[PDB]
């Protein structure tokens, strides 16, 4: 019975881990969007027909 | 998805190149007209029956 009761703490820990990963995935959506925009910036800047102000 | 989004910069570059060539062709119309007029000037000046003032 004591062994069965201690599984409540195990469940609490696993749910805490799922919450931590949820916050990391929410940050990762922001980071992958930012990286796609930065790739578009570097791709546009590699063109040599741009003037200095656009670069 | 990031690869598809970066094609917008490729399209921007190709349109910029078309604009640069358009300006060059507009200048080239002027230059070919001027060269045709200069050929008419040299052709008239090669005649030896002209007096000095006309030449």
């Amino acid at each position: 019975s004591a062994t069965a009761n201690s599984m409540n703490a195990v469940k609490d820990s696993l749910q805490r881990g799922q919450s931590t990963i949820d916050v990391a995935l929410a940050a990762g959506d922001t980071i992958t969007d930012l990286l796609g925009k930065m790739k578009e910036k570097a791709l546009a800047a590699s063109d040599t027909s741009l003037n200095t102000a656009s670069f």
